[PDB]
Protein backbone atom coordinates (compact mmCIF):
# COMPACT_ATOMS: atom_id res chain seq x y z
CA UNK A 1 0.00 0.00 0.00
CA UNK A 2 2.79 2.41 -1.01
CA UNK A 3 0.39 5.10 -2.28
CA UNK A 4 -0.91 5.50 1.29
CA UNK A 5 2.39 5.91 3.16
CA UNK A 6 2.96 9.34 4.69
CA UNK A 7 1.51 11.88 7.05
CA UNK A 8 -1.89 13.34 6.08
CA UNK A 9 -3.90 16.22 7.64
CA UNK A 10 -7.66 16.65 7.62
CA UNK A 11 -8.96 19.21 5.13
CA UNK A 12 -12.76 18.65 5.13
CA UNK A 13 -15.46 16.54 6.72
CA UNK A 14 -19.02 15.85 5.59
CA UNK A 15 -21.76 14.20 7.75
CA UNK A 16 -19.31 12.84 10.35
CA UNK A 17 -21.51 13.84 13.32
CA UNK A 18 -24.39 11.94 11.72
CA UNK A 19 -22.17 8.89 11.24
CA UNK A 20 -21.05 9.06 14.91
CA UNK A 21 -24.69 9.36 16.02
CA UNK A 22 -25.54 6.23 14.04
CA UNK A 23 -22.62 4.33 15.62
CA UNK A 24 -23.88 5.35 19.07
CA UNK A 25 -21.16 7.83 20.12
CA UNK A 26 -22.24 10.05 23.04
CA UNK A 27 -22.73 13.85 22.87
CA UNK A 28 -19.50 14.94 24.57
CA UNK A 29 -17.28 12.59 22.55
CA UNK A 30 -19.01 13.70 19.33
CA UNK A 31 -18.34 17.29 20.31
CA UNK A 32 -14.62 16.60 21.05
CA UNK A 33 -14.31 14.67 17.72
CA UNK A 34 -15.84 17.52 15.70
CA UNK A 35 -13.26 19.89 17.21
CA UNK A 36 -10.30 17.61 16.35
CA UNK A 37 -8.31 18.08 13.13
CA UNK A 38 -6.32 14.77 13.25
CA UNK A 39 -3.22 13.86 11.38
CA UNK A 40 -3.18 10.33 10.00
CA UNK A 41 0.25 8.59 9.65
CA UNK A 42 0.45 5.38 7.60
CA UNK A 43 3.58 3.23 7.47
CA UNK A 44 4.45 -0.32 6.32
CA UNK A 45 7.09 -2.61 7.78
CA UNK A 46 7.34 -6.05 6.18
CA UNK A 47 3.75 -7.22 6.02
CA UNK A 48 2.45 -5.12 8.95
CA UNK A 49 0.71 -1.90 8.05
CA UNK A 50 0.27 0.72 10.78
CA UNK A 51 -2.36 3.46 10.79
CA UNK A 52 -1.97 6.06 13.52
CA UNK A 53 -4.35 9.00 14.12
CA UNK A 54 -3.04 11.84 16.28
CA UNK A 55 -4.97 14.63 17.89
CA UNK A 56 -4.62 16.78 21.06
CA UNK A 57 -7.29 14.73 22.75
CA UNK A 58 -6.54 11.11 21.78
CA UNK A 59 -4.09 9.21 19.62
CA UNK A 60 -5.04 5.80 18.19
CA UNK A 61 -2.81 3.23 16.54
CA UNK A 62 -3.60 -0.10 14.88
CA UNK A 63 -1.04 -2.47 13.26
CA UNK A 64 -2.33 -5.33 11.17
CA UNK A 65 -1.70 -7.77 8.43
CA UNK A 66 -4.05 -7.38 5.40
CA UNK A 67 -6.64 -10.14 5.59
CA UNK A 68 -6.17 -11.20 9.23
CA UNK A 69 -8.92 -10.32 11.73
CA UNK A 70 -7.70 -8.50 14.87
CA UNK A 71 -8.93 -6.78 18.01
CA UNK A 72 -9.24 -2.98 17.98
CA UNK A 73 -10.39 -0.53 20.66
CA UNK A 74 -11.78 2.49 18.83
CA UNK A 75 -11.33 6.17 19.79
CA UNK A 76 -14.86 6.15 21.31
CA UNK A 77 -13.98 2.99 23.21
CA UNK A 78 -15.81 0.24 21.47
CA UNK A 79 -13.99 -3.15 21.47
CA UNK A 80 -14.42 -4.42 17.93
CA UNK A 81 -13.13 -7.15 15.61
CA UNK A 82 -11.58 -5.56 12.51
CA UNK A 83 -10.39 -6.87 9.14
CA UNK A 84 -8.76 -4.72 6.45
CA UNK A 85 -8.23 -5.94 2.85
CA UNK A 86 -6.72 -4.29 -0.25
CA UNK A 87 -9.37 -4.16 -2.94
CA UNK A 88 -9.28 -2.11 -6.12
CA UNK A 89 -6.44 -0.03 -4.77
CA UNK A 90 -8.41 0.92 -1.59
CA UNK A 91 -7.96 -0.25 2.04
CA UNK A 92 -11.39 -1.59 3.03
CA UNK A 93 -11.95 -1.97 6.79
CA UNK A 94 -14.94 -3.75 8.36
CA UNK A 95 -15.49 -3.43 12.12
CA UNK A 96 -17.98 -5.79 13.82
CA UNK A 97 -19.23 -5.57 17.47
CA UNK A 98 -22.50 -6.57 19.29
CA UNK A 99 -24.06 -7.89 16.09
CA UNK A 100 -23.37 -4.55 14.28
CA UNK A 101 -20.88 -3.58 11.61
CA UNK A 102 -19.57 -0.47 9.87
CA UNK A 103 -17.27 -0.07 6.86
CA UNK A 104 -14.39 2.46 6.63
CA UNK A 105 -12.83 2.74 3.18
CA UNK A 106 -9.51 4.67 2.68
CA UNK A 107 -8.79 5.47 -0.98
CA UNK A 108 -6.63 7.81 -3.04
CA UNK A 109 -8.41 10.47 -5.11
CA UNK A 110 -6.02 12.66 -7.10
CA UNK A 111 -3.40 13.91 -4.63
CA UNK A 112 -5.74 13.34 -1.65
CA UNK A 113 -6.64 10.50 0.66
CA UNK A 114 -10.43 10.13 1.13
CA UNK A 115 -11.98 8.24 4.05
CA UNK A 116 -15.54 7.05 3.57
CA UNK A 117 -17.38 5.76 6.67
CA UNK A 118 -20.74 3.97 6.29
CA UNK A 119 -23.14 2.88 9.06
CA UNK A 120 -26.65 1.67 8.06
CA UNK A 121 -27.05 3.95 5.07
CA UNK A 122 -25.51 7.11 6.71
CA UNK A 123 -22.27 7.94 4.83
CA UNK A 124 -19.57 10.40 5.93
CA UNK A 125 -16.64 11.57 3.74
CA UNK A 126 -13.39 13.01 5.19
CA UNK A 127 -10.70 14.36 2.88
CA UNK A 128 -7.03 14.50 3.84
CA UNK A 129 -4.10 16.13 2.06
CA UNK A 130 -0.34 15.49 2.58
CA UNK A 131 1.13 17.32 5.50
CA UNK B 1 -47.44 39.21 24.50
CA UNK B 2 -47.21 42.39 22.39
CA UNK B 3 -43.40 42.33 22.20
CA UNK B 4 -43.64 39.07 20.23
CA UNK B 5 -46.17 40.10 17.55
CA UNK B 6 -44.78 40.28 14.02
CA UNK B 7 -43.04 38.29 11.35
CA UNK B 8 -39.53 37.04 12.21
CA UNK B 9 -36.89 35.32 9.99
CA UNK B 10 -34.20 32.91 11.12
CA UNK B 11 -30.72 34.40 11.36
CA UNK B 12 -28.67 31.70 13.17
CA UNK B 13 -28.97 28.25 14.67
CA UNK B 14 -26.75 26.47 17.18
CA UNK B 15 -26.92 22.70 18.03
CA UNK B 16 -30.38 22.21 16.46
CA UNK B 17 -29.41 18.91 14.77
CA UNK B 18 -28.26 17.61 18.16
CA UNK B 19 -31.55 18.68 19.74
CA UNK B 20 -33.52 16.92 16.95
CA UNK B 21 -31.42 13.77 17.43
CA UNK B 22 -32.25 13.80 21.14
CA UNK B 23 -35.98 14.19 20.39
CA UNK B 24 -35.78 11.20 18.04
CA UNK B 25 -36.24 12.91 14.65
CA UNK B 26 -35.14 10.71 11.72
CA UNK B 27 -32.21 11.45 9.37
CA UNK B 28 -34.17 12.71 6.36
CA UNK B 29 -36.41 15.03 8.40
CA UNK B 30 -33.35 16.38 10.25
CA UNK B 31 -31.72 17.05 6.90
CA UNK B 32 -34.84 18.87 5.53
CA UNK B 33 -35.09 20.91 8.79
CA UNK B 34 -31.44 21.99 8.63
CA UNK B 35 -32.04 23.27 5.09
CA UNK B 36 -35.15 25.30 6.09
CA UNK B 37 -34.89 29.00 6.99
CA UNK B 38 -38.43 29.43 8.48
CA UNK B 39 -40.31 32.59 9.09
CA UNK B 40 -42.20 32.69 12.38
CA UNK B 41 -45.43 34.81 12.51
CA UNK B 42 -46.95 35.57 15.93
CA UNK B 43 -50.34 37.23 16.33
CA UNK B 44 -52.86 37.74 19.18
CA UNK B 45 -56.62 37.92 18.88
CA UNK B 46 -58.51 38.35 22.17
CA UNK B 47 -56.95 35.75 24.42
CA UNK B 48 -55.81 33.36 21.65
CA UNK B 49 -52.19 33.62 20.62
CA UNK B 50 -51.17 32.07 17.29
CA UNK B 51 -47.65 30.98 16.36
CA UNK B 52 -47.18 30.00 12.73
CA UNK B 53 -43.90 28.70 11.21
CA UNK B 54 -43.64 28.80 7.42
CA UNK B 55 -41.13 27.07 5.22
CA UNK B 56 -41.09 25.65 1.65
CA UNK B 57 -41.40 22.16 3.04
CA UNK B 58 -43.95 22.44 5.87
CA UNK B 59 -45.99 25.11 7.60
CA UNK B 60 -47.14 24.61 11.20
CA UNK B 61 -49.67 26.62 13.16
CA UNK B 62 -50.79 26.42 16.79
CA UNK B 63 -53.41 28.67 18.47
CA UNK B 64 -53.74 28.55 22.23
CA UNK B 65 -54.76 30.27 25.37
CA UNK B 66 -51.86 30.89 27.84
CA UNK B 67 -52.14 28.32 30.62
CA UNK B 68 -54.52 25.84 28.94
CA UNK B 69 -53.11 22.47 27.83
CA UNK B 70 -53.84 21.56 24.17
CA UNK B 71 -53.07 18.98 21.52
CA UNK B 72 -50.31 19.74 19.02
CA UNK B 73 -48.93 17.71 16.10
CA UNK B 74 -45.32 18.80 15.64
CA UNK B 75 -43.49 19.35 12.32
CA UNK B 76 -41.82 15.92 12.73
CA UNK B 77 -45.22 14.40 13.43
CA UNK B 78 -45.26 13.68 17.09
CA UNK B 79 -48.70 14.07 18.77
CA UNK B 80 -47.96 15.92 21.99
CA UNK B 81 -49.74 17.72 24.82
CA UNK B 82 -48.51 21.32 25.04
CA UNK B 83 -48.88 24.14 27.57
CA UNK B 84 -47.46 27.65 27.12
CA UNK B 85 -47.28 30.20 29.97
CA UNK B 86 -45.96 33.79 30.15
CA UNK B 87 -43.17 33.90 32.71
CA UNK B 88 -40.66 36.69 33.20
CA UNK B 89 -41.57 38.18 29.85
CA UNK B 90 -40.87 34.88 27.99
CA UNK B 91 -43.31 32.36 26.41
CA UNK B 92 -42.40 29.03 28.02
CA UNK B 93 -43.70 25.94 26.19
CA UNK B 94 -43.59 22.39 27.58
CA UNK B 95 -44.44 19.49 25.26
CA UNK B 96 -45.08 16.04 26.79
CA UNK B 97 -45.50 12.72 24.87
CA UNK B 98 -44.77 9.00 25.68
CA UNK B 99 -43.47 9.83 29.15
CA UNK B 100 -40.99 12.40 27.67
CA UNK B 101 -40.91 16.17 27.70
CA UNK B 102 -39.00 19.05 26.11
CA UNK B 103 -39.06 22.79 26.82
CA UNK B 104 -39.10 25.52 24.13
CA UNK B 105 -38.62 29.04 25.45
CA UNK B 106 -39.24 32.11 23.18
CA UNK B 107 -37.79 35.33 24.59
CA UNK B 108 -36.81 38.80 23.42
CA UNK B 109 -33.12 39.71 23.50
CA UNK B 110 -32.41 43.25 22.31
CA UNK B 111 -34.17 43.62 18.94
CA UNK B 112 -34.17 39.83 18.38
CA UNK B 113 -36.39 36.90 19.28
CA UNK B 114 -34.40 33.93 20.67
CA UNK B 115 -35.78 30.38 20.78
CA UNK B 116 -34.13 28.02 23.23
CA UNK B 117 -34.99 24.29 22.92
CA UNK B 118 -33.92 21.85 25.66
CA UNK B 119 -34.16 18.03 25.62
CA UNK B 120 -32.36 16.07 28.39
CA UNK B 121 -29.45 18.44 28.79
CA UNK B 122 -28.92 19.13 25.00
CA UNK B 123 -29.72 22.83 24.37
CA UNK B 124 -30.19 24.49 20.97
CA UNK B 125 -30.45 28.28 20.39
CA UNK B 126 -32.10 29.83 17.29
CA UNK B 127 -32.03 33.59 16.76
CA UNK B 128 -34.63 35.42 14.70
CA UNK B 129 -34.74 39.04 13.55
CA UNK B 130 -37.75 41.05 12.27
CA UNK B 131 -38.55 40.47 8.66
C1 LIG C 1 -11.93 12.18 24.14
C2 LIG C 1 -12.01 11.39 22.82
C3 LIG C 1 -11.41 12.27 21.73
C4 LIG C 1 -11.43 11.64 20.34
C5 LIG C 1 -12.85 11.26 19.93
C6 LIG C 1 -12.85 10.65 18.54
C7 LIG C 1 -14.18 9.94 18.34
C8 LIG C 1 -14.31 9.24 17.00
C9 LIG C 1 -15.56 8.52 16.97
C10 LIG C 1 -15.74 7.30 16.35
C11 LIG C 1 -14.66 6.64 15.67
C12 LIG C 1 -15.10 6.26 14.29
C13 LIG C 1 -13.98 5.52 13.61
C14 LIG C 1 -12.94 6.42 12.99
C15 LIG C 1 -13.50 6.86 11.66
C16 LIG C 1 -12.41 7.45 10.80
C17 LIG C 1 -12.06 8.87 11.20
C18 LIG C 1 -10.90 9.43 10.38
O1 LIG C 1 -9.88 8.78 10.24
O2 LIG C 1 -11.00 10.54 9.87
C1 LIG D 1 -40.69 17.43 5.71
C2 LIG D 1 -40.67 18.09 7.09
C3 LIG D 1 -40.06 19.47 6.92
C4 LIG D 1 -39.95 20.27 8.22
C5 LIG D 1 -39.15 19.51 9.27
C6 LIG D 1 -39.03 20.32 10.55
C7 LIG D 1 -38.59 19.38 11.66
C8 LIG D 1 -38.48 20.06 13.02
C9 LIG D 1 -38.15 19.05 14.00
C10 LIG D 1 -38.63 19.06 15.30
C11 LIG D 1 -39.50 20.09 15.77
C12 LIG D 1 -38.96 20.66 17.05
C13 LIG D 1 -39.93 21.71 17.56
C14 LIG D 1 -39.75 23.07 16.92
C15 LIG D 1 -38.59 23.72 17.64
C16 LIG D 1 -38.57 25.20 17.35
C17 LIG D 1 -37.98 25.52 15.99
C18 LIG D 1 -38.03 27.00 15.67
O1 LIG D 1 -39.07 27.62 15.82
O2 LIG D 1 -37.04 27.57 15.24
Amino acid sequence: CDAFVGTWKLVSSENFDDYMKEVGVGFATRKVAGMAKPNMIISVNGDLVTIRSESTFKNTEISFKLGVEFDEITADDRKVKSIITLDGGALVQVQKWDGKSTTIKRKRDGDKLVVECVMKGVTSTRVYERA
